[PDB]
């Protein structure tokens, strides 16, 4: 209550499951901060706070600290005065390449740093990808997160948490997977989006026509024909149905169009 005396909670930033993400700004320094406020009693919070602690990385949302009041998780953030990735996005459109490689580069930093420390997000999607006030892409939202290796001994995970057009295809197939080809499949599934403005499937399974006709090779039909076939033949590596198959992120780092000076 003393932080509301300072602090101006000046508008709603976001909307997330168990609640909101406001502005707040000191009336005396003026400094911005984001407060996630998440109502314990309706993501999982406990977690969210316990992943964020070991978070330290310039393509990562910053964590300042928490705290309870009653039944209420208050947890401070850097504020992203950028936004959302998502709101960069022109619907079916998308934005100009030189823009989404510079921003897929990013995404590789931040989920190259989450996975070096055993952890996977398993959320990735534009609404989680927030920009700060260079257009620096910041990952945020670490509610579904958790750790998939301990030391150097991974674990197979088995959770079909995740918003599902980003899911890959084996946690509708396989009762366990591998943590980090289903981080890569959503990251190529915001690559897509940022090239073509269109998300390709609303679930990649066998039912899904969209899904069959991607399997297909049927790339003259939206939103492939909207994207140059550069940027098109590592998406051809990343959407990979077998997570075995799938490229991973130090084969993505040798990918021509990744590698391919632009503008
Ligand atoms: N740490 C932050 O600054 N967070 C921000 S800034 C912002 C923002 C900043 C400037 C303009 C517009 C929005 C939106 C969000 C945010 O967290 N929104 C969530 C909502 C649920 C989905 N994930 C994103």
């Amino acid at each position: 209550v003393p932080f509301v005396e300072d602090w101006d909670l000046v508008q709603t930033l976001g909307e997330g499951a168990y609640g909101e993400v406001q502005l707040a700004v000191n009336r005396v320094t003026e400094e911005a901060v984001a407060v996630k406020i998440v109502d314990m009693k309706r993501e999982n919070i406990k977690k969210e706070i316990c992943i964020n602690k070991m978070l330290n990385h310039e393509n990562v949302v910053k964590f300042y600290g928490h705290r309870r009041e009653g039944n209420i998780q208050y947890l401070f953030l850097e504020y992203c005065s950028g936004g959302e990735l998502f709101d960069r996005i022109e619907p079916d459109i998308g934005m100009p390449e030189p823009d989404a490689q510079r921003f897929f580069h990013q995404l590789m930093a931040g989920v190259v740093y989450l996975h070096g420390i055993g952890i996977t997000h398993r959320d990735i999607k534009p609404e989680n990808l927030l920009l700060d006030e260079r257009d620096n892409l910041k990952i945020s939202d670490f509610g579904l997160a958790t750790v998939f290796r301990y030391n150097n001994r991974e674990r197979l995970l088995n959770k079909m948490c995740g918003t599902l057009p980003y899911v890959a295809p084996e946690l509708l197939k396989r009762r366990e997977f591998h943590a980090e080809p289903v981080d890569v499949w959503s990251c190529g599934i915001v690559l897509t989006a940022m090239l073509a403005g269109e998300l390709p499937w609303d679930q990649p399974s066998d039912s899904c026509q969209e899904y069959s006709d991607w399997k297909e090779k049927k790339t003259y039909l939206n939103p492939w024909k909207k994207i140059d076939s550069a940027p098109l033949a590592l998406l051809h590596k990343i959407l990979v149905e077998n997570p075995s198959a799938r490229i991973t992120i130090p084969d993505i780092k040798k990918d021509r169009w990744y590698n391919k000076p632009l503008k």
